[PDB]
């Protein structure tokens, strides 16, 4: 054994040992219990970043832990390869997105392998290969003919300078993010998944997920946004019907989740597109401009609640069907056409948004709910105003005294008998638009024929192959400019026809890849029945919290779609979910020509016992230290993991990632932290080397520990309590820094114990054999190497250390007490119950 720890001399040999034994290449073997541990697969962007290393180390710790506990562990990796990065890189560098993608995959794969992740590379997938995306085209066609996928005109933001469609997030003050040109709202035909048909299943099945964080489930419930409410129709006043047609001349229909407060409505609000808004605006230029501003907005959903709420009165009035009050109709910017009736009622006394709106415009507020003897003040909002559980109706005529639910049914009865309303269930959830006006994505398998309509491509003809010999230019979607691609024959009639040129939302690839891993070479379906039956669901899923809403909802949706097609038998794709935080780092800059700053990478900086100023490495001139935030290209504060691997090895990188913070926490990049991790690995190496240099390996202590010395019994207690702590950390708490600190405490106590005797060496052997197996999920290369110096058996066959319960029992007390012959540590306790015979009796002489 070499005296000093040198990761470059051991880490490649360990990887070759694991690869040779094929420990990570698993099959559908019903002889060992399966465990499917999955980390969210990456975009092949070019190189790994620190978020990748954190994520896939966490996954590897859990996988190797289950491996050592005897599970048949699948840990697959692959590449989420479609999307805009490759298109951007294509325009910047004049290379094909496919070629750029495949180069990145090869480089990143090498990086992953060098980190020693126990990955089944025989299950690798690349979602931009036709062998992958043919199966989501297939599923698309199946759902399209069922109507679960449909085609419908929708509104997009068109950038006329960049000649491309922009998400609301790419619109700033009505202008494209890069071009700066005013965007144009355009109606175009697009394809949609009818995810609203599955809204109740997706909401209710969340309750099955007892091993999901409550916040993720809460966020999905809020996103689905089910409400049980009331349709209410307010008759339009006889003086307010000019310009209105149909039922819009007769009534204004609204949806409310608080019909118990209907007696307290003081106005109503309609969307900019509502026929009442149109009719009132016909001769009022201020309303026309207000409607035009609402339509021109591009507010992202995560920002909808933060936008300033504004409205205009219309001069039109409706009648409250309960109390007869004549209420003025406002146009408001928070009322969205397409949600419900595009019209709401306002109760400023019991809805905070209505309160602020009414306060802005001095609109009335009528209290109709009371909670105890609390004071109602129309000038200041109190939280109890919105209370639904503990409230009673007031100022509501014959409804006074009722609680929420009884008032709800009473209002339902009253409205239903009048014909003015009825209970109704709504969902905030929108259907899933999947059309993308981009090249580097899965072609939509539809052919347009003037005789036959939108025709799905038959299954024998799939895939529709995206041509890879393309270099996007930035003057429109390439596929729309390629007749060699879109000109075709109709598969129903053989006539002249045109392929769909839009591609799929790349969330589609990530909505089913975890099933594809089960049979990644199966050419007769999305996933073979034998492999889906064996692997079932993902036991452990690990990834960033930023995917808690959309990706997870889409994956749960695709699982239920695939279940309903008969391809799988699970209702839910992911049993346990571990969400990881972000990686942050200090930022550095040098001040600019024009009162700005230019940001310098941390590795290209060197700081100067208390550190002071930082300077550039190449020259030594000073740099400005700035704030700590998430690693990004924006402020040039990303630390390349390849440099961390180059400087210290894979094991140090993995150890620092796991010791620095729990998975959910932000992980701060720390030079001293990385050095601390490396020094601990040196220490572990030194401990085994010094142990072996003074006598070589012995049979580890096992069995009855009667006759062991007090000090060695104490070390065995620390040992098996550590094994218990670590197992509970990996298996239950999924907090790995405390598992590391626990082994550190074991090694500390070992360091303070004389293990030089025959029995001492056998306990030291037991200690070290456990410590390297406890740490092998985190730092497998050094532990694999050290284990082989301690013991000749296969480490993965020796398995996870077992807790010796006998080592955890205390030394016992048993003696008699006698005051005047009648029934320090023993004198102190029997006094709580001065002659004492050693160990047998005590006698309290008094
Ligand atoms: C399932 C599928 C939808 C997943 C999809 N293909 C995807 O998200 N793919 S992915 O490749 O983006 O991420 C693959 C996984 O692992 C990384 C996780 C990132 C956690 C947050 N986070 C980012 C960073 C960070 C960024 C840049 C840096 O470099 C710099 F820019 F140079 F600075 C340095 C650090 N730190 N922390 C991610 O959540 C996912 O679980
Ligand atoms: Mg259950
Ligand atoms: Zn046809």
């Amino acid at each position: 054994m070499q005296e000093h720890y040198q990761p470059a001399a051991i880490e490649p040999a360990a990887q070759k040992k694991w690869d040779d034994a094929r420990i990570s290449n698993v099959s559908e073997d019903a002889s060992k219990p399966k465990y499917y541990c999955l980390s969210m697969f990456p975009y092949p962007s070019g190189k790994l970043h620190m978020g990748h290393v954190r994520n896939y180390t966490i996954g590897d710790v859990l996988s190797r832990f289950k491996l050592l506990n005897g599970f048949n562990v699948m840990q697959p990796m692959g590449w989420d390869a479609f999307g805009m990065p490759a298109e951007n890189a294509a325009m910047k560098n004049n290379v094909a997105p496919a070629a750029w993608t495949y180069d990145n995959i090869e480089y990143m794969k090498t990086q992953l392998k060098s980190l020693g992740f126990a990955v089944d590379w025989e299950r690798e997938v690349a979602t931009c290969k036709p062998e992958y995306y043919r199966w989501e085209q297939w599923l698309f066609t199946k759902l399209f003919e069922k109507g679960i996928v449909y085609r419908k005109n929708g509104t997009v933001n068109w950038d006329p300078v960049d000649q491309t469609v922009l998400a609301n997030e790419q619109v700033i003050d009505g202008r494209g993010w890069r071009s700066g040109a005013l965007i144009e709202k355009r109606e175009i035909p697009m394809y949609y998944f009818k995810i609203t048909d599955y809204a109740e299943e997706l909401l209710n099945d969340l309750d099955k997920l007892e091993h999901w964080p409550e916040q993720v489930k809460t966020m999905q419930r809020n996103w689905i946004g089910k409400s049980r409410g009331m349709t209410v129709r307010f008759a339009v006043s006889d003086d307010s019907k000019q310009g209105l047609e149909g039922d819009y001349a007769k009534f204004l229909q609204v949806y409310t989740t608080r019909p118990d407060t209907l007696m307290g409505a003081t106005y109503v609000a309609v969307a900019a597109e509502h026929p009442l808004a149109t009719a009132a605006a016909a001769d009022k230029p201020e309303l026309q401009a207000f409607i035009a501003e609402c339509k021109a907005g591009s507010v992202a959903e995560a920002d909808m609640a933060t936008m300033e709420k504004k409205g205009v009165p219309t001069g039109r009035y409706v009648v409250n069907p309960l109390n007869g009050d004549k209420l003025e109709v406002w146009i408001a910017n928070y009322v969205l056409w397409g949600y419900g009736d595009g019209a709401v009622m306002a109760v400023p006394a019991h809805d905070e948004r209505d309160f602020e709106f009414a306060a802005k415009y001095n609109l009335p507020k009528k209290q109709v709910i009371a909670v105890g003897d609390n004071a109602f003040d129309a000038n200041r909002w109190q939280e109890w105003y919105g209370d639904k559980e503990n409230g009673v109706l007031v100022n509501s005529g014959d409804l006074d005294g009722l609680d929420f639910q009884t008032a709800f049914d009473a209002v339902a009865a009253k409205l239903q008998s009048q014909g003015a309303g009825e209970p109704k269930t709504q969902y905030r959830l929108r259907d899933w638009g999947i059309s993308r006006q981009r090249y580097w994505g899965c072609p939509i398998p539809i052919v347009h024929c003037e005789k036959c309509g939108n025709v799905p491509v038959p299954a024998d003809q799939l895939p529709v192959v995206l041509p890879e010999n393309v270099v996007p230019d930035g003057m429109g979607s390439p596929l729309a400019k390629m007749p060699e691609f879109y000109e075709t024959s109709c598969p129903c009639c053989g006539g002249a026809a045109k392929r769909e040129t839009d591609t799929m939302d790349t969330f589609i690839e990530s909505s089913w890849y975890f099933f594809r891993y089960m049979s990644p070479k199966f050419s007769d379906g999305m996933v073979s029945a034998e492999s889906a039956k064996y692997w079932g669901a993902v036991d452990q899923y690990i990834g960033g919290i930023e995917h808690a809403i959309l990706h997870l909802l889409y994956a749960r949706f695709f699982t239920k779609l695939m279940r309903d097609e008969g391809l799988v038998n699970v209702d839910e794709p992911f049993e346990r979910l571990l969400t990881q935080g972000m990686v942050v780092c200090e930022t550095y800059y040098r001040e600019n020509d024009k009162g700005g700053k230019d940001w310098i990478n941390p590795a290209d900086v060197e700081l100067t016992g208390r550190p002071v100023s930082a300077v550039l490495k190449a020259d030594g001139l000073p740099v400005v230290i700035s704030g700590t935030e998430k690693m990004s290209k924006s402020k040039n504060n990303g630390v390349d993991p390849q440099e961390l691997i180059n400087a210290y090895g894979a094991d140090t990188a993995r150890l620092f990632m796991m010791f620095a913070a729990p998975p959910e926490q932000s992980l701060e990049w720390s030079d001293s932290g990385v050095e601390g991790a490396h020094r601990f690995l040196r220490r572990l190496w030194r401990t085994v080397y010094e142990y072996l240099k003074q006598g070589g390996a012995v049979k580890a202590f096992a069995g009855n520990q009667d006759g062991l010395s007090k000090e060695l019994k104490d070390l065995r207690h620390k040992l098996h309590s550590t094994t218990a702590k670590v197992s509970d950390d990996y298996g239950r708490r999924q907090q790995f820094n405390t598992a590391i600190a626990a082994v550190m405490e074991l090694l500390n106590q070992y360091d303070k114990t004389d293990t030089g005797s025959e029995q001492g060496r056998a306990v030291a052997q037991e200690v070290l054999e456990a410590a390297v197996r406890l740490l092998w999920p985190i730092v497998p290369h050094i532990c694999e190497t050290l284990w082989s110096e301690l013991n000749g058996a296969k480490l993965w066959e020796a398995g996870w250390p077992t807790v010796d319960e006998a080592a955890l029992v205390k030394s016992e007390i048993e003696v008699m007490v006698q005051v005047n012959g009648k029934l320090a540590d023993l004198e102190a306790a029997a006094l709580a119950n001065i002659i004492v015979v050693p160990g047998r009796l005590v006698n309290i002489v008094v």
